[PDB]
DNA sequence: GACAAAAAACGTCCCG
DNA sequence: CGGGACGTTTTTTGTC
């Protein structure tokens, strides 16, 4: 029957997307680290999170396309949408 | 557990993970089409969807590895786990 | 299945 | 600092 809870939904979603929680957590950590250090560039942010610059660059370009981060001459900052999303994820990620 | 915490999770997923939600929907569509037409083989199923045999064959091999479909000499059918997954995700998968 | 090729991913370096 | 890009490696795709 239709998923009644959050644990039930995630367990069903992992069948189609086995590393859903991994992607979620990695993107959440990028947004947290930008909120703490903005403006920050791809070289500093990759080093601080221990992610390869090329991988981090792809993830932040994705977040920019979703209008969550602004990528400017002096580096990256969160958008209004990014701050709001990060506040929602602080709550949700404790129950995931 | 509550409806609102689940709706919060789903709305956060739509902003942070739309690339992952797209993959999940395409794989969910494959399971729906198999439920309708099983047993069906990769040539007929790829034609029925708008995709190449080779792309389908990649997705179907994933679904077999997750124990959601069985591949027999007469084509593909859903497992028990596949039928269950379609009932659990049915409503969320329309509200995306 | 095989066999080939194209596309994607990735690690660095290039510049102003 | 980011956009652009080159060379290499890996994964996906076409074809039958
Ligand atoms: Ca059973």
């Amino acid at each position: 029957s239709n998923a009644a809870s959050m644990n039930q939904l995630i367990q069903a979603q992992k069948k189609l997307l086995p590393d859903l929680l991994l992607v979620m957590q990695k993107r959440f950590e990028i947004l947290q680290y930008i909120r703490l250090t903005e403006p920050i560039g791809r070289r500093s942010l990759s080093a601080s999170l221990g992610i390869s610059e090329r991988v981090l660059r792809g993830e932040v370009q994705f977040l920019k396309e979703q209008n969550l981060v602004d990528i400017k001459t002096n580096g990256m900052t969160l958008t209004e949408e990014g701050y709001e999303l990060l506040s929602v994820l602080e709550d949700t990620m404790k129950d995931v």
